[PDB]
């Protein structure tokens, strides 16, 4: 049968962050954080906590599920709110056009730096690479992940 461990973490995490502590009573536990499957980066505990390093900008996600796992120990599950229809986001050549009027549009490079911030509507300058868009509507955000060319 196997046994608790203690697992402490954040409740949100940062559109833009770079990384994610997790704190663990149990060393060589593995603390993951992924969206459905694609797994965005993961640690082992070491000296109480995982550091977990990401592997890619989740600016493009509004959860992210945080699993800690370990030999004989139960496995530990915390939803983390990610925190920067009515819209589009637009792709032409180098240009991302955002329209959703009345909403706090962002946009995110693929390091997760926020590179622009309007409302109701931008068109963004981008280079080659992958962007995330976030659209903050009252009551609800909604994103969207681009490749530019």
């Amino acid at each position: 049968v196997p046994t608790k461990m203690q697992v402490t973490a954040p409740a949100n995490i940062s559109a833009s962050a770079q990384t994610f502590e997790v704190a663990c009573d149990y060393n060589g536990a593995i603390a993951t954080l992924s969206d459905d499957g694609d797994m965005v980066g993961t640690a082992i505990v070491k000296d109480g906590k995982a550091i977990i390093k990401l592997n890619e900008s989740i600016a493009d996600e509004t959860n992210l599920t945080l699993t800690v796992v370990g030999y004989n120990k139960v496995t530990v599950i915390k939803d983390v709110k990610v925190e920067g229809k009515p819209y589009t986001v637009a792709v032409s050549g180098k240009t991302i056009t955002v329209e959703s009027p009345a909403a706090g549009l962002t946009i995110f490079d693929m390091n997760g730096r926020r590179v622009a911030t309007a409302k109701n509507r931008m068109v963004f300058e981008a280079q080659n690479g992958v962007y995330a868009v976030r659209i903050a509507t009252e009551g609800k955000t909604y994103t969207e992940k681009v490749i530019v060319k």
